[PDB]
């Protein structure tokens, strides 16, 4: 577990925008290059509908995604009662997908009237 993810987070027209830009310095226990993708949830997830994820970036510890994850139909009031749970996992075809690191971000901490671009350190459980 290690590394850091750069995100751009904003809100416009009743929609939350999470831009996954890139990740640096992912590590694996056995030293082989992972196949990272990013998955996010908005928690708590009453209806169990909030999974979003990026494409897989293959064979790299420093993936660039520049992908936008979109959450529609939420008011800021509701969002301030949610946390964004971000996971980085390796896509594996011959073994279980495994956890490379994550970060949980209470959305109340953001100024959702502007765009916030920032680096976040990835951690364990």
């Amino acid at each position: 577990i290690g590394g850091a993810v750069k995100l751009s987070i904003s809100y416009r027209n009743g929609t939350l925008f999470i831009m996954v830009m890139h990740i640096k310095d992912l590590v694996t226990e056995d030293g082989a290059d992972p196949n990272p993708y990013v998955k996010t949830y908005l928690l708590p997830d009453n209806h169990k509908t909030s999974k979003r994820k990026t494409k897989i970036s293959r064979k790299t510890r420093n993936p660039t995604f520049n992908e936008m994850l979109v959450y529609s139909g939420y008011s800021k009031e509701t969002l301030r009662q949610r946390e964004l749970q971000l996971s980085v996992l390796s896509a594996e075809s011959l073994r279980e997908n495994f956890f490379l690191g994550g970060v949980t971000l209470p959305l109340k901490d953001f100024n959702l009237s502007k765009e916030t671009v920032k680096w976040y350190q990835l951690t364990a459980a």
